[PDB]
């Protein structure tokens, strides 16, 4: 089971993980392939806003999918 993120600038990333793995956990595997905090990011799925205390099948999501990281700033 892998499935696939693309960040804010414009990379994809693959990530192995499991139907019952957590967003705390996918979102910390990201960050060890890319430069990226728990600050100016948040997971997405189709949409679907993620957070921690989820797991993947929770969100319904499958293996090969493609998610993308998302962020808020109103100083720009």
């Amino acid at each position: 089971m892998q499935i696939f993120v693309k960040t804010l600038t414009g990379k994809t990333i693959t990530l192995e993980v499991e139907p019952s793995d957590t967003i705390e956990n996918v979102k910390a595997k990201i960050q060890d392939k890319e430069g990226i905090p728990p600050d100016q990011n948040r997971l997405i799925f189709a949409g679907k806003q993620l957070e921690d205390g989820r797991t993947l099948s929770d969100y319904n999501i499958q293996k090969e999918s493609t998610l993308h990281l998302v962020l808020r700033l109103r100083g720009g």
